[PDB]
């Protein structure tokens, strides 16, 4: 468990990047592939630039993408997480579609039904795992988190924060717009061999200090994002002007 603190948002990404880059490379030469869950968000997207800018330091054949949440908006929509990806990544690089596991839109296979499209993504996942694992072990979950320190579509008191069985969930009533997600629940973030959370900016700066301070991840969410090997908080120094 880290904290790393940087001048800027600019400058976070950028080391995110690098060690991205590095880990994706370390996750193949032990393993064959990499498993990295993709996040939305400002930083999150933007880390996705960055690895296209190095896009030949990576041997895309080997590395495989999920998502922590999505929105369940239309397919085509700027809102999607999956859209945002394929604009700052996917389009222009030679990963294999097939390596590529996006959740569902609104105006896919399921309509009102979003707890079938839940677990149509669990199933994926089930079927991405290890023999006998409910879900594959992340080499690294990205993440950002909002002011409240929701992380994913994880929000607090909602019940798919209280969620303990299930590697993904409806939500439907998120009191962010737009009102319906699919998400990762925290035992499977907690899967992750590392978790990576961007945080920037003076509006999450206490919310990171009271997840920092040990909250009950029911009340501050990002709390419950603990990686198996280590959990890392890349921080700009507004984000982090609320530690002790």
């Amino acid at each position: 468990s880290s904290i790393e603190i940087f001048p800027d948002s600019d400058i976070l990404v950028a080391a995110a990047g690098k060690r991205l880059v590095g880990a994706i490379g370390a996750a193949v030469a032990a393993r064959g592939q990499a498993l990295i869950v993709l996040t939305g968000g400002g930083n999150g997207i933007a880390l996705l630039r960055y690895l296209s800018a190095q896009a030949q330091q990576i041997e895309w054949s080997k590395v495989h993408l999920f998502w922590g949440d999505e929105r369940y908006v239309p397919e085509d929509d700027d809102e999607r997480n999956l859209k945002q990806a394929r604009r700052a990544l996917l389009n222009h690089v030679d990963i294999p579609s097939n390596q590529v596991h996006p959740m569902a839109a609104s105006d896919g296979d399921f309509g009102g039904d979003l707890d079938a499209a839940a677990l149509a993504y669990e199933q994926v996942l089930a079927a991405s795992a290890a023999p006998g694992d409910p879900a594959p072990n992340f080499d690294v979950h990205l993440l950002g988190m909002g002011p409240e320190g929701h992380i994913n579509s994880l929000f607090p008191h909602s019940p798919a924060v209280l969620e303990s069985t299930r590697m993904v969930v409806a939500v439907d009533d998120s009191p962010k717009p737009p009102p319906r997600r699919i998400t990762l629940t925290l035992p499977a973030i907690q899967r992750s061999r590392e978790v990576w959370l961007l945080v920037s900016g003076p509006g999450k700066a206490d919310a990171v200090a009271a997840a920092i301070g040990g909250a009950d991840p029911v009340s501050v969410p990002a709390a419950g994002a603990v990686g198996r090997q280590n959990t890392l908080w890349l921080l700009d120094r507004d984000a982090a002007a609320k530690l002790p």
